[PDB]
C-alpha cells in the first residue's frame, strides 16, 4: 500500500460525529451534497455512520440523508447518494490517537478529508499528512 495500517480502535456499530479538532467542528454532509464543518453538535448533518468495506477501509454515510461522503477528482469532498470508488476512505490512527481517512481512489496522492479553522473543507491535494485538518475524533452521537 502507500500507507501505514495502525487503525482507530472501537468500530461501526453506532454512527460518530466525526470531530475535527483543528478548528473543533464536526463534518458534515448538508442535503445538497456540500461537506463542511459545523461546531453545531446539534446539526443533523453530522450524525455518521461509518461502515466498513475492507479493514481500514470505510464509508462515512450521513445518516440524515443517507450521503456518502466522497471525494472528487480534483480533490472535493460532496455528498454522494450512492457509494462509488470515491467513498471509500482509508480510515487510519494518526498521531496515536485521532482518525484520519485519506481517499481510497487517491490514495497515492495522500489526498485526506479534512477541515480547514473555518469549517470548510480541505481539497485533496491540500492536504497531507502532518496537518491539522485531518485530524478527527469519533464521538458518540
Amino acid at each position: 500500500h502507500h500507507h501505514h495500517f495502525n487503525l482507530p480502535p472501537g468500530n461501526y456499530k453506532k454512527p460518530k460525529l466525526l470531530y475535527c479538532s483543528n478548528g473543533g467542528h464536526f463534518l458534515r454532509i448538508l442535503p445538497d451534497g456540500t461537506v463542511d464543518g459545523t461546531r453545531d453538535r446539534s446539526d443533523q448533518h453530522i450524525q455518521l455512520q461509518l461502515s466498513a468495506e475492507s479493514v481500514g477501509e470505510v464509508y462515512i454515510k450521513s445518516t440524515e440523508t443517507g450521503q456518502y461522503l466522497a471525494m472528487d477528482t480534483d480533490g472535493l469532498l460532496y455528498g454522494s447518494q450512492t457509494p462509488n470508488e470515491e467513498c471509500l476512505f482509508l480510515e487510519r490512527l494518526e498521531e496515536n490517537h485521532y482518525n484520519t481517512y485519506i481517499s481510497k481512489k487517491h490514495a497515492e496522492k495522500n489526498w485526506f478529508v479534512g477541515l480547514k479553522k473555518n469549517g470548510s473543507t480541505k481539497r485533496g491535494p491540500r492536504t497531507h499528512y502532518g496537518q491539522k485538518a485531518i485530524l478527527f475524533l469519533p464521538l458518540p452521537v
